[PDB]
């Protein structure tokens, strides 16, 4: 372990083993000095134009953190294709992480002329929150993950967290965490860091789409032996009075047939069309937005529970805040145009889940009598009901992978709403920081803490290896299946490749549900 | 007690990579027509950010203040009481599912029949005065559970079009929803310890 | 052990083991060159406005020193809370010290443009005064200890000492010490230093407050069998002559009852109120100050023996110089305002110790006779008396921990008056210095000592681990106890956390006496 010896190699590859697939990827990173080596209290009150729904109290730290919670950090486009076109499911099993070839440099600034040189004796610090004692910031779809393209050099995100707040103030229970109060490993160039993790048991992700719908599971050729109320009034002319007539559900009355199950839960969202002319002329993104009310402040149920994006022949419709939306390469941060983003579709689950922009169903609303006509109510919000079955939101090549399940007394169907695997003990947070290097101190003692440091940043490589377990397809379907394919005809450039400028870009979101399976 | 709230689990310093519908209409003056604008949730738009979970179930109760002057002048203890209907007869859902007793800065508010109430030494059996009983508070769970005297949230109510403005509905009753997380009612030095779970074919979250 | 290899890791943590609690903390430090590599004789005479009470003769050295004699160098606020809310006592058992990741840098100064670079071959020197041969400077509440906040980088204090003096002159017995006359370890980047120490047996610190007072230990329901003189003169009208009447102490005459013990020693201090309007209008801080007379010069008995800060319902009163006073974050060095400091209170010992601003008691002053009325004297100074029992001053989260017991023929109740554990062989002094690096010498020999050195300072991390033994609480008290708690309602910031500026601050002093115990 010395100055002139590499402390690691570039491991980037994928190997398929029948029922396992192991992914490996390495990237080069850069870590600056954050907050001037200081922990700062950050807050956002109700003053100015700031709304209550956006208040917060927390702290920003001098630490950075590693994040690879995005599928394209591990699967190359072609690999993702191999995965989705041939398996009914998959899930993470274990992982290896490694930091190496660390170089800490110091930059000197004199009269506009800048010079960067090595500081051989400096150290960076690294540690894993293996006991989940720090606020788990991963799993909130933040930027800063390893880049999709292996050649791209990336910057490490700064770590910060939130605690209880009342307006812009803290409260009694507000907590303050100091990352220097954790044992951490110190490395100089020539030292390396690494650890292993094993994923807890989690269900395979459904990489398939149903080829049968919940309301069409019966035999199209046979009647039921069960009856249903089919007539409440006579028909023969004008002397129509009440009666009671019963019939047997059959091939032509499938909507009347007795069934064993119900569609999944529902929390209706407002519908919006990609053909702007069909939309109401008003700014309703927030006002008509579907939300949840938590201790005085509202949040968008984004994307909320899993529901089909639109029904048959309506591809132009989507829930105002009920789908995942990725930006195209270089799309603006604010008010990007429709042609600059990529909307995803959960249309594959129309089969078992309610359509997001429509009601769940109809219930009675009163007690009909001879002098009172029966009345009905439209259900737009429906919680779990005995007999329901549903599918979870799909995952995407550029989507999140896991999320920590909140430590609470209870929960229902722990599947992260943004998509992925819910884990009680997920991959630990990996925190990294550049150790402070004081510039020459004063010549006579002074109690004050030093605030004059040598300017410096670090850089090195990082490797992440993940073993995935596959669930092979076992279909007796006779006809070909739908598959993800590259375009056939000519084009200006290659999809999922680089520019003439060297910029890598992901042209579309790639789902997971291509193979089909019965109910 | 939780020291973080369900709606504040993200990093206060980083934007999300996900977008959300942020604009439905142009802004530049008076020629305002529909459009579609998308933005990325960030530190100042935490209420818009995409999240992974939902607050616990809700069965709204009527609110009452310990400052009698702020209450309606009528005897509504039973009439406005939150109840359940079982084979022709009604019972108070007392104290009912676990919900925060009141929100921030409202200590004077409590659910009509949604908290445990102990009597002080020698408090009368009937019509004991407020100063003779001791009300408990489940304020520690505002963090994950809905506030007992307020709605669960808002859902769409119709299908908006160019000739129809979007309408919304207030949810006052919300059953289990995939993604919910919640806390159970606290126990007290002078409170009950256990209870037998009814022998039935099924049940949900068997906590007394 | 090389240039490119870390020589230590960041160990900062606390682990509770039932009856032990182990604290670990690491900090980053900076050490400049002190005194230009010279030992200088320093002195302060009677000339100018200098008073005799402040004369001194000593030396300032080129060495620095490590100090972690302050509880907050080891316990985090929350940890201190765990300690004080659940134990009747605690004390230090052993410790580990470590110096590592040393970097010696040299700074070049040419035409205003400064540049700092590594000097790989330079060395720092370290050694422990394990035989207590140097004047023990620790234990005098000096600044320069490891910071409370783990992220704060600190400067190492310069070492200097004092010896006998007569005015500004030295005397025959005055001693001169040279630290280079001690074997010391020399380290280059890549080398580390470390040692172990074991605390001698010391009594647990009383982390409890008495729930009974010395004058109320009897049974409130039973009379004594003993009598006392209750009457010296008849009562029946006007013909009142002497007599002798005796009574039995009982529930209503508890102040007369015969008892077995006496309150602790007393050295009365002048009282001052935090309500300035109630104070005499004159500057009496020193003139009315409580002092001791030692060889011609006076010193404040600060804080002096342990006495209750004030009696019942008098929280606004305190001894002029009889309590520990900490400053709030950023309080001025001189004439800081009352609202800028934090006064401590030893009110928890009113129970066994005399109140600091009042007399000890009353004694006879003459021999009464039929022609002479009895006279009494007020005792304001009371030394040890057979039967006395007392409590020692409490310790604080930001207070000192130990102090070396003076090597003398005798002593009484060796407990350091500022608070803490008195040790005959305390943690040794750890001295550190940057080895002098000559700049190019002249080309032809010259007897004179070199006085031209390369400019340089060093920096690295330091770790201190201390094992504390706990004395669990064993109370049969039925009702809840008083506990240290965080505030409940909203606030601008969190107590014992950082600013929006990144400045850590300790909002109040935190004592140790919350749980209670009988007498």
């Amino acid at each position: 372990d010395g100055v002139g010896s590499s402390s690691g190699n570039w491991h980037c590859d994928s190997t398929w083993l029948g029922d396992r697939v192991i992914t490996t990827s390495t990237r080069t990173w850069a870590l600056p000095t954050y907050n001037n080596h200081l922990y700062k209290q950050i807050s956002n009150g109700t003053s100015g134009g700031a709304t209550n729904d956006n208040t917060y109290f927390g702290y920003s730290t001098p630490w950075g953190y590693f994040d690879f919670n995005r599928f394209h950090c591990h699967f190359s486009p072609r690999d993702w294709q191999r995965l989705i076109n041939n398996n009914w499911g998959f899930r993470p099993k274990r992982l290896s992480f490694k930091l190496f070839n660390i170089q800490v440099k110091e930059v000197t600034q004199n009269e506009g002329t800048k010079t960067i040189a090595n500081n051989l004796t400096s150290t960076i610090q690294v540690f894993t929150d293996s006991e989940y004692q720090l606020p788990y910031v991963l799993g909130s779809a933040h930027q800063g993950c390893l880049p999709p393209f292996p050649a791209d050099v990336f910057m490490i995100p700064q770590y910060g967290y939130l605690t209880l707040n009342n307006g812009s103030q803290a409260v009694g229970r507000s907590s303050f965490y100091c990352l220097e109060y954790f044992p951490s490993q110190m490395l100089r160039t020539g030292n390396n860091f690494q650890f292993t993790y094993t994923f807890e048991d989690v269900p395979f992700h459904s990489s398939y789409a149903h080829s049968q719908s919940l309301d069409r599971l019966m035999n199209p050729l046979i009647d039921q032996y069960l009856y249903y109320l089919s007539r409440t009034q006579t028909t023969g002319g004008t002397a129509n009075t009440q009666t009671l007539g019963f019939s047997q559900g059959g091939p032509n009355t499938m909507a009347n047939q007795a069934k064993n199950w119900l569609p999944g839960p529902c929390y209706r969202q407002q519908r919006v069309s990609t053909t702007t002319g069909q939309n109401n002329n008003s700014n309703f993104a927030w006002t008509a937005g579907t939300k949840y009310h938590l201790n005085g402040r509202n949040s968008l149920a984004n994307p909320g529970i899993a529901m089909a994006t639109h029904k048959d022949d309506e591809e132009r419709f989507f829930p105002s805040n009920g789908i995942l939306i990725f930006g195209k390469q270089n799309a603006a941060r604010d008010n990007a145009d429709y042609s600059d983003v990529m909307l995803t579709s959960e249309e594959e689950i129309k089969t078992t889940n309610p359509v997001a922009t429509e009601e769940y169903g109809i219930v009675a609303d009163n007690l009909q009598q001879q002098n009172t006509a029966p009345q009905i109510g439209t259900v737009n919000s429906q919680g779990a009901l005995p007999g329901m079955v549903w599918q979870n939101r799909d995952v995407y090549l550029q989507g999140p992978i896991w999320a920590k399940i909140p430590h609470t007394d209870g929960n229902f169907h722990p599947s992260p709403l943004m998509g992925g695997f819910g884990l009680k003990h997920p991959p630990p947070q990996i925190l990294i920081k550049n150790t402070p290097v004081p510039a020459d101190p004063p010549t006579t003692f002074n109690q004050s803490k030093l605030n004059s440091f040598i300017t410096q940043y670090s850089t090195g490589q990082v490797s992440v290896e993940i073993e995935w377990e596959l669930q092979k397809e076992n279909s007796k379907r006779w006809n070909p299946e739908i598959q993800y394919t590259s375009n056939y005809y000519k084009s200006t450039s290659v999809d999922f490749a680089v520019n003439t400028e060297g910029v890598y870009s992901e042209p579309r979101p790639i789902g997971t549900r291509y193979l089909t399976r019965n109910l």
